[PDB]
């Protein structure tokens, strides 16, 4: 048998959900992905020898806050969090996807990762020991990523399954 694990990856519009998504399923950068499409793809990976399938929702569209929408929500088990490293304001909007998690979860204690996407460009307007403090504030992890080159996305990927993984142990 193999263990699925439902993550779900936010964000601002622009950052690089789609792209970071559709590399890491296909292995190739899709440079002007239709902003509007949400969509979910599913992948079977082996992470430290367990083989699994990894169910992936890239979340797009309207802001909004219906009971119905909150539940589709609560069933991920983990979640990207991810900003553009050349975006300020993609940043400074992590701590209200931080929030809403953790209102439905019910909880603190959410497997998360903090992805810093487009690694891969010079212009870093996000302080990098901004972005580390923000993620020691949570107690998750800081990954930088490029979506481009796959720089750090199957690092980013792996760590949150690892974190499912020691949730579902407690
Ligand atoms: C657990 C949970 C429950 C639940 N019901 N919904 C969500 C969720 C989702 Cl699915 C999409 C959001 C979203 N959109 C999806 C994509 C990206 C931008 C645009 C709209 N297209 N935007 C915002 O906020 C946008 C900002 C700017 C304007 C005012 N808002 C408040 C802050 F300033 C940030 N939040 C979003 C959000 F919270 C979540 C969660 F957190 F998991 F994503
Ligand atoms: N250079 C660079 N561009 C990226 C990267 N990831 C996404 N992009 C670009 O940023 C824009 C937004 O990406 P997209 O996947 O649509 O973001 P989403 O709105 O968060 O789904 C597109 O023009 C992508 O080509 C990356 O890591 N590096
Ligand atoms: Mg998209």
């Amino acid at each position: 048998g193999m263990t699925e694990y439902k993550l779900v990856v936010v964000g601002a519009d622009g950052v690089g959900k789609s792209a970071l998504t559709i590399q890491l399923i296909q292995n190739h950068f899709v440079d002007e992905y239709d902003p509007t499409i949400e969509d979910s793809y599913r992948k079977q990976v082996v992470i430290d020898g367990e083989t699994c399938l990894l169910d992936i929702l890239d979340t797009a569209g309207q802001e909004e806050y219906s009971a119905m929408r909150d539940q589709y929500m609560r069933t991920g088990e983990g979640f990207l969090c991810v900003f553009a490293i050349n975006n300020t304001k993609s940043f400074e909007d992590i701590h209200h996807y931080r929030e809403q998690i953790k209102r439905v979860k019910d909880s603190e204690d959410v497997p998360m990762v903090l992805v810093g996407n487009k690694c891969d460009l010079p212009s870093r307007t996000v302080d990098t020991k901004q972005a580390q403090d923000l993620a020691r504030s949570y107690g998750i992890p800081f990954i930088e990523t490029s979506a481009k080159t796959r720089q750090g996305v199957d690092d980013a990927f792996y760590t949150l399954v690892r974190e499912i993984r020691k949730h579902k142990e407690k």
